RNA sequence: CCGUCGUCAGCUCGUGCCGUGAGGUGUUGGGUUAAGUCCCGCAACGAGCGCAACCCCCGCCGUUAGUUGCCAGCGGUUCG
């Protein structure tokens, strides 16, 4: 499962933009940049992994945070094929520390599910419809993957740990684990499994986050071959 | 019970987040509207009292009804 083509797709990027506290886990820097010891990508992907696999065959949930631009799209393939949440949109405050509440408005969301799948009257005003509609084409923006979680997860899996630090600060209040694949612009100290690679290219993002994703569906009951990806 | 600022666009709450704390946040920010009006954005997410709507009068048309009201037509018409 685990791989060493991975220097075929990523060993980091981002000059003097660095955190210092990264540098444990940076080889050189080269092209103007800092490097990561990919042997050093290595041993974390067997300890992380070991949670993963060890959390996969527990039957428990995991949290999927990637909001970039850069790793949008690719999150919400593999959260869905490995059958657990993700966000894909915004990282809405609150969403663990205040889980109830903004859970209390999926229930508005799954309310409009059924009174758009007819009738539950339709001779409500033309106009509300127009209201009612977008507010549904509005909540699924945001809330098609936060849907599934029904219960704080058991641990969150994160692109950017600086560029999502306020997930990674409610999962932190909650005693949450955090695991993430992360670059040197982040912060280290602040995750429990780390996956140290560069957390930008469409690239490293597919390497890691599928191989996690199999990981997962291997140990939680079955295997399968290769999974939807753009070039 | 009333005047009043003021028909002005405002005033708060629940939870979460922030601060030792008063409190802040949301309610600020871009745009739009008669309006906290609606949109977009966001450690905020919703909820409430207000705005608006629902009620009355007027402007067009229709159904129903035709006296004490009306008279288009015809006929009588002392001439109403
Ligand atoms: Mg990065
Ligand atoms: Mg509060
Ligand atoms: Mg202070
Ligand atoms: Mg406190
Ligand atoms: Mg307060
Ligand atoms: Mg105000
Ligand atoms: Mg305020
Ligand atoms: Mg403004
Ligand atoms: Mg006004
Ligand atoms: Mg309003
Ligand atoms: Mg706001």
């Amino acid at each position: 499962v685990k791989e060493l083509l991975e220097a075929g797709v990523h060993f980091g990027h981002e000059r003097k933009r660095w955190n210092p506290k990264f540098a444990r886990y940076i080889y050189a820097e080269r092209n103007g940049i800092h490097i990561i010891d990919l042997q050093k990508t290595m041993e974390e992907l067997e300890r992380t992994f070991r949670f993963i696999e060890d959390l996969a065959m527990r039957g428990g949930t995991i949290l999927f945070v990637g909001t970039k631009k850069q790793a949008q799209d690719i999150v919400r393939m593999e959260a869905e094929r490995a059958g657990m949440p993700y966000v894909n949109q915004r990282w809405l405050g609150g969403m663990l520390t205040n889980f109830k509440t903004i859970s209390q408005r999926v229930h508005r969301l799954e309310e409009l599910e059924a009174l758009f799948a007819s009738p539950e009257i339709e001779e409500r005003p033309k106009k509300e419809q127009v209201r009612l509609k977008h507010e549904l084409e509005r909540l699924q923006k945001y809330l098609s993957g936060f849907r599934l979680l029904k219960r704080l997860p058991d641990a969150i899996f994160v692109v950017d740990p600086t560029k999502e630090a306020i997930a990674v600060r409610e999962a932190r209040k909650l005693f949450i684990p955090v695991i993430a694949l992360a670059d040197t612009d982040s912060d280290p100290d602040l995750v429990d499994y780390i996956i140290p690679g560069n957390d930008d290219a469409i690239r490293s993002i597919q390497l890691i986050l599928s191989r996690a994703v199999d990981l997962i569906i291997q140990a939680r009951g079955g295997v399968v071959e290769p999974s939807p990806s753009y070039a």
